[PDB]
């Protein structure tokens, strides 16, 4: 039975805790987190065998196969290489890093160590996703396909270190642009980027962006948009379409729940909007695709079944990130190189 | 761990054999079907323990806990009889019994055997209707309820039983009816039928009827519509609503999956219609309650943990279903004991 | 060019003075209102002629070709009777009658006098609704009907006089059961009732029905929804559905206007809900038929053109409703003739 | 009363011969077509005072006030020019030119000879716009805009003109996205454009783009994209969103109707997809914004009324897009003046 630890007690940490509880093949074995009465709570919350308050113990205690990392984003790096070198298989909340080197850093690093690295891309194990990819995959209904756009949009991130740079390591780009970009790509089978171009803007007031257009050109011909937002209000919005030259398909994970609900009050347990027409949620999580990704992960460490989703597409999607944000800087369309196309 | 057996390797046997597999807590081991071959298929599919082509053999085996009952609706009577009297606990796929004495006698006799007695109502088992009832029980935002209705329309059951009364036991309104039934009853947290009232259409030609309109009214005073169909061609539907007095409810169930996609030519593992707009499909087994439902009955076994939704509700339901029959051919509407309002 | 009076300058007054204002072929001329202050506004919100205090001369002036009777229910009966009797075409918001017997009076009263009665079932010229009996009609598509519903349902009406049994002649299944009824049968071409079943709910506190189901039995075999309610909250719905032995027809009005809205506050022009995720309406007077029925009318009196839908589906309907009230009281599915069906 | 002319008496000489036999403000006088047998077809089935096979003798006629210009692209500029010379009023089919140039040209031709120029805008005018534009500037609820998108996609047109580059004078980009372009400005009250970004897709086979991303960057911080397609199938898409600080709003011409329907085969009054689940159509012209415009153009001339929406954001859409085709050339985020950011 895999045994597990969570680091960093709060938002993420508590749906990893969740999954894992459940999880029969694993034992949730150790919660910690800087503050150690948010590590008490979720261990209590998710029956955990105990709160470790000692990074360094739970490092060095070797009941310990797993820690999964859901800390903010800036610590990400130095956590996971700790962890690996520490001999711990680790599951990384995106940004697996907060630059291209810093993951090639971690994706060296894991091998060097023969331990299983993954990374947060939930997306990507969400089933009406991979459905969706089923769909464009036949090639006699679908054809060839030549657009796909990921649309991920939201009010923002609400905790302080998202707000800051060297805690968050960027702004909307980083954090829903990843998610966007990796799901472009996977959805068309691992399509090879050829050039990238983005436009930011900072909307709120005085900056990290908050809201980002990015544009790939992948080598069979195909273009990605990815239209990104922390400054939508109305209710988070996930949705991806793409189109072939035979056909289309799309998908809408948040109003696409097929549940709505009216009233003048709100509904004590549906998030937001509260009052009016609202689409409620049934089994998020699971539609989000957190069983299936932490399920792989178990299943890997519990038995060296190579990832289907490996962190060489963490490092893929940070190069696109990473020219996008030049791409923006110097008003140009680009290589991964770096190189302007012309 | 909980051993378990599939009657009849068709569809349903097929549905529940996959929900099985998957169960840590329960082994599928065995599977058994008037047609020998139908149960091999099924037995490797889903890497039965074995393939048992003796129905004899099947009770007798001191090996199995329980047994999943997925024949044509005639047999459900007789089948879970000797099932539970032979030792084994019973799910039976819907409907239950064909009549409210034959539900009724199922249920006692059970109890005789000291066994769990199971129906297939999976839809009460479906996370987005939970959620649905959940929505309609917050008195504050959603009032009182007065409204609900359900709706469930095909193309009908291809199965030549299916078109036959002996074999089938009812059309339309036993067949999806017995759904929608104990849905709006269920939704409403149990609520009390106190009249019911019927009509039936034969909409394809020489006979069992193939579309239905029942209607309940309830002790609360709300009204209940269950809206039945084997004659709707365009794909299944699956749908409720609920108003109450400050509040309403939509669920939708098979053009509420967030996935929309267009072929001229139609789409490899997407059902009907094939070409053109569809609405394609993901987990539609949990979706629908079968892996719930089934997860219960298991735990119930296993555990000795009660069953959430029991089968006096498909006594209740069989009760309003044999009312309706009733009222339909009588024109009127009838309280559950038979008589006039 | 037709000249025109209103009679009732209410709401029903203002959108029908709005209709005849911009229409080519007709003027209008007169406003009149029980309170002259109310009919003298609505004279200049549209440009009227004149406002006319008294219905005496209303009736007795020469100079106007046809009356739109915008009053509550109650007075319908009276007012067009006077109207016809003093030899003008008159236009009757729904319903026509409280009564079939009331309907069938002012039907033998326009005859006698040869003018031009029609009544306010505004749906049945709604452009999508026509559209949609196009398609049902379309007998190798949708082949043979064999079911209709039409759902009608709003949180009430809000003028004090609905709420009177003398001044409103009923509730729910006579104020929206008469359009919904209506509906079902031109959907259907015009389809022969052989039986109707109704059951009414009183769900407000204490006295008039506010919701109701009516299903009617029709003689090509085929059966009649109408579910109908003063206490659905959310907004307004209109929907229809049509179901053949090959085909399937959905209508709906008020959320099939292909616009959404999301604020917090609440959009300035759009009614209710007010607040979170809404649905605004562009053109509904359009969309809801008023501007095609009253220029059918204004074309049946400006030159002798009969009425496309005319007074006699009124009684259908009415009687319709009448058997429905009985059907309700005796718990029994009733032929129109008032018998039980057996 | 005003007196019109016709000329290309194709799909769009046809839907403006249907606004203006139904005006009661115009008479449509006359209709002219290089294939004088598709100019007497449509003369006869909107009841034209005549047909014209000369389009000299067309110009020469006293009795026109107004000529409506639905000929290939190419075409349209010279033809303008002409019939401004003559001293007839003109609207012109998009796009009113194939260069900022040939656009600048016409509306100071029109200034010369005291005509009403005006070009077919037609989205602009839709009422359902309209009525999203007033939900947007609505600054209470929807606060600051700061994206627009909007989204405009077909299979591609059929007419054989419309894939040679002298007779169309441009791709996707030209054809779709000058409304598109047109619909992000107006959208935002006529949002300066500060730079511009494109890039263009050949997606179908061996040649003009078939496939286009234009982004706008404007003065108030705002993000405006044209997502612009000829290579879609399963039905044309018309589609805008708006975001601001506060709101949202969202806009759907074909899939916004409120009227579906199903059939195996196909209905006979509906486009395509034929088959399947479809999206019918009711007042497809209205909705569109056809009738309201060729009214504004009417009452323009008819009663000196200036136009809403005049030719120079014609002139502006015209540079927006000449910029974009430069865009994608250079690989850059360039100025209207046509330098690098
Ligand atoms: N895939 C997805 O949908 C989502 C991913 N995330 C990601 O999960 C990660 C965590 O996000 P959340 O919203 O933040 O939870 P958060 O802000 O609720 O929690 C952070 C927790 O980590 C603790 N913490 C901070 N620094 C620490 C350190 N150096 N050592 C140990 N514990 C520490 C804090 O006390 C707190 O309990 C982020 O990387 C974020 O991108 C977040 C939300 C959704
Ligand atoms: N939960 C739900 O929504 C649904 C429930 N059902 C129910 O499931 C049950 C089975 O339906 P399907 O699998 O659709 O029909 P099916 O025809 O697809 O399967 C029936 C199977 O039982 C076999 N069989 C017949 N006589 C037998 C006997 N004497 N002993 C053993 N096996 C025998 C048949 O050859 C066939 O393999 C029915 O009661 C029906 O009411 C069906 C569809 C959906
Ligand atoms: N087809 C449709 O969608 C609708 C139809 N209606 C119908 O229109 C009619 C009027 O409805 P509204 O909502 O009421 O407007 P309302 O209540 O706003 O106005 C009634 C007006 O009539 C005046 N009035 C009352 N009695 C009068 C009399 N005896 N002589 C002259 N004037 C008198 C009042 O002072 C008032 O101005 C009703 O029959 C109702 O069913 C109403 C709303 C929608
Ligand atoms: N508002 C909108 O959404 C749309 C606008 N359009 C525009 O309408 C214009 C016409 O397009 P369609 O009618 O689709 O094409 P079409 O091919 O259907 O019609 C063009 C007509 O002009 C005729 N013609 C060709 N050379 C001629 C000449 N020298 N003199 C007179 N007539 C001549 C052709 O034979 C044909 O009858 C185009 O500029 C296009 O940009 C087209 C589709 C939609
Ligand atoms: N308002 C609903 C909800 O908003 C936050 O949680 C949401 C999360 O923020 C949301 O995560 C998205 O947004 C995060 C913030 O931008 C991204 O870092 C993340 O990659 C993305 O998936 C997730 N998919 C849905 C989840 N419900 C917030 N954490 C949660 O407590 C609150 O209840
Ligand atoms: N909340 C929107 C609106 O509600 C009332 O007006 C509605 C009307 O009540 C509504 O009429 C329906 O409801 C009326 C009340 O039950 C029925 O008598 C009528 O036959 C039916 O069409 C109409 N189709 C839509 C119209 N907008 C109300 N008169 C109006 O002022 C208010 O602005």
């Amino acid at each position: 039975p895999v045994r597990v630890g969570v680091v960093g007690a709060g938002f993420m940490g508590g749906v990893h805790a969740e999954v894992v509880a459940a999880h029969p093949g694993a034992r949730l074995e150790a919660v910690h987190d800087l503050d150690p009465a948010a590590a008490r709570d979720l261990a209590e919350r998710f029956r955990a065998e105990r709160a470790e308050p000692s990074w360094a113990d739970l490092l060095a205690d070797p009941a310990i196969d797993l820690l999964i990392i859901t800390t903010p984003n800036g610590l990400h790096h130095r956590q996971a290489a700790e962890a690996l070198r520490a001999g711990k298989h680790v599951l990384v909340e995106k940004p697996l890093g907060v630059t291209p080197e810093q993951v090639a850093e971690l994706v060296e690093l894991a091998g060097r160590h023969d331990r299983v690295l993954a990374h947060g891309s939930n997306f990507v194990h969400s089933p009406k996703f991979v459905r969706a990819r089923q769909l464009v995959a036949d090639t006699e209904a679908f054809g060839r396909p030549h657009l796909v756009r990921v649309v991920f949009r939201n009010s923002g991130p609400e905790a302080a270190w998202a707000a800051s740079k060297d805690l968050a390591g960027g702004g909307a780009l980083l954090d829903l642009g990843c998610h966007a970009v990796e799901l472009c790509r996977w959805l068309l089978d691992g399509a090879d980027v050829e050039s990238v171009s983005a436009r930011l803007q900072r909307v709120r007031p005085p900056a990290l962006e908050d809201q980002a257009l990015l544009v790939m050109e992948f080598a069979d011909g195909a273009v990605g948009q990815c239209d990104v937002s922390w400054v939508t209000q109305g209710g988070e919005q996930v949705t991806a379409e793409i189109i072939g030259t035979k056909g289309r398909v799309e998908v809408d994970l948040w109003t696409g729940m097929g549940l709505r609900a009216y009233s003048d009050k709100g509904y004590q347990d549906v998030w937001d909007p509260e009052q009016g027409w609202v689409h409620p949620e049934w089994e998020w999580i699971r539609a989000s695709g957190y069983y299936h990704q932490d399920g792989t992960v178990i299943e890997a460490v519990g038995q060296g079944i190579p990832l289907t989703h490996g962190p060489a597409e963490a490092l893929a999607s940070a190069r696109v990130l990473a020219t996008g944000y030049r791409s923006h800087a110097e008003g140009r369309v680009l290589r991964l190189s770096g190189a302007p196309v012309g």
